[PDB]
């Protein structure tokens, strides 16, 4: 056998998040066996609790590789469990398959990044917005690297419009009092909340969003954190008519979304819902495999050369690793959330754009990630 | 802090079944550490794929116990898993906090038993079955150590009482064509199939059952592996008005399980549901919480000897350790399947059930 390594927040404040993601992984991995497996061989995962605890994503990162010898690792949503397992990828030349949207200002040679790149999400999010009325932003996310470079992006992409932000609050990761944010959101009057919290902690903030009067017709709050599977946790009363960015919904009408959420459901049940982060960890196995047998080897530089250019017929739409980068070209959307928690798709791109982790094609956002060079 | 250990299948055949019972496990915990903790720490879960294999299972045990050197670990599911973690748990003078039902036939003084035990599920599920004109038994079951126990305690229960078993197969755990044993069903005209499968081989069956043209009212099929999570996994669309045995539902009106389930769907989504074995891994923690807190000391001899005769009012009713061997008293309860999924009572014993794994209150039950 080919052993992969799975390693999730399986328990912890990104459980909520995480563990559907090792859900899309194993549905991926059975499919292929059950096609013949890769190089005449199955596929054998191991299966690893990162805990939301950064230091244990890199201890099992560390173990996965050097003891279990697996090919490669699916895992990882928060870029400080990423960050925590780059340097043991990159020491050990490993492979970390990341299915998560994030800040971009980043390319690992040793990490396939399947979700959003800032130019495929947080940025188009803000310009739709800014075209269509809202002016004056308010900042919530989580305290750790993304929402605090995400926002550092966000202002920086409002001052070449000519917005503004009135608030910017922090909190730790499974904070679940709000209400000190909430009153100060009241007395700031925002035009919109741009939400980058993560983890269980939306549960709590949304919940005492609407209990404090608060509701989508008066300030709409727009995430990139969250989607379909999130939605159904906190539950969708409190969160229709909220706004979300990604490169995927559930309600995607292609032939192709229709055969996966049905697999998907058959697999797991019919109340199960498909959202972006577990397209693009489903999608990261079929890569992966694809660079594999395209490569004729796992090993890491022949994989890594193999998967330049790689496309799939993804749910969402064509996709395809930018050689570039080893970030993937995504189709983005943007949408409303539906009393029953599904998505309708207010906007998209008209083709999948190139992912672009260091802005590069953006004049505006020159000094952002500090690093010289070409990138 | 104090680290506990949790042992589930989170892939494989069994994780449609598993993965709930360590949210249940975690909720509990999480609860547990914002009252306090016990004795004045923290408890600290490590969470370990099971991965539906028994060599999996008793490696990580070795792990949790000795490297990562956890006061309990709760986990196991089929009998399989919780005999290959039974040796591991009594060499290393170990606790296993086991939630789910079984055969009984056993009594490790290294394992506390949450789920039922024969007396509590199956014996109760065969009476009430042959007491309601079922007279002709197809057995139906998962090829391991459980079913095939089950099976034998069944058709003993069954010559007692006067019945006979008229078709008997089993499938490997993860089989997924019962073309052949429908076939053979269908042929047989059994009163009532008797279903010991276990894991997600149930998907694939209910459904091939009702492609096959067969439905529970022309043929009733009593489960006892199977409750209100794999139900909605299944499809109640396959299920509904066919039948189930055991001590919990998510339906039980006390007031315990109406803060139960609320906290449980609080913390993990209004769709979700509960069931039989995700009460007991959530009774589990809290009963070997208070053994700790009782003794003073995590230490196992000490755990044991003060969980004797602990109580505890479960969602499902008063609960209480067998001090004779560790199992629970239980109420039993045989309910059907409703087309939401949940379940509608339809028999239970007025108090709960002293816990009888070696079925020593049956004479029938001499030789097994
Ligand atoms: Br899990």
């Amino acid at each position: 056998t080919i052993k992969v390594g799975i390693l999730h927040s399986l328990s912890g404040t990104m459980s909520i998040s995480e563990v559907s993601l090792k859900d899309a992984e194993l549905m991926a991995i059975e499919e292929i066996n059950n096609n013949g497996g890769v190089l005449g061989k199955k596929l054998e995962p191991i299966v690893e609790d990162g805990a939301s605890d950064w230091p244990t994503f890199a201890e099992k990162a560390k173990k996965l590789l050097q003891k279990d010898k697996v090919a490669v690792i699916f895992g990882a949503w928060t870029s400080a469990s990423r960050k925590a397992v780059l340097p043991v990828v990159e020491e050990n030349n490993g492979l970390l398959f990341y299915p998560v949207q994030y800040e971009g200002l980043e390319s690992s040679p040793n990490i396939f990044y399947m979700g959003a790149a800032p130019n495929q999400q947080i940025v188009p999010a803000v310009k739709w917005l800014f075209d269509n009325g809202k002016k004056r932003f308010y900042l919530l996310g989580s305290d750790y690297v993304f929402p605090r470079t995400a926002n550092k992006i966000i202002k920086a992409y409002l001052k070449y419009l000519g917005g503004v932000v009135v608030g910017e609050e922090y909190t730790p990761l499974g904070h679940t009092d709000y209400s000190s944010v909430i009153n100060k959101i009241k007395a700031a009057k925002p035009d919109v909340v741009f939400n980058t919290l993560n983890g269980d902690s939306n549960v709590a903030f949304f919940k005492q969003l609407k209990d404090a009067g608060i509701d989508a017709n008066t300030l709409p709050v727009m995430s990139v954190s969250i989607a379909e599977e999130e939605i159904k946790g906190i539950g969708p009363e409190y969160l229709k008519g909220h706004l979300v960015t990604w490169n995927y919904f559930q309600s995607v009408d292609t032939p192709e979304n229709k055969e996966f959420v049905e697999k998907y459901k058959k697999k797991y049940g019919e109340d199960r819902v498909t959202d972006d982060p577990i397209e693009a960890a489903y999608i990261g196995v079929y890569l992966w495999a694809k660079a594999v047998e395209k490569a004729g080897s796992t090993d890491v530089d022949k994989v890594r050369e193999a998967a330049k250019g790689i496309e799939f017929n993804a749910p969402e739409g064509p996709v395809k690793i930018d050689g570039d980068n080893q970030h993937l070209y995504k189709t983005v959307r943007i949408g409303e959330i539906l009393e029953n928690g599904q998505i309708r798709e207010l906007w998209k791109t008209n083709k999948p754009v190139k992912p672009d982790p260091y802005l590069k094609g953006y004049e505006w956002a020159q000094g952002l990630s500090e690093q010289g060079g070409s990138h």
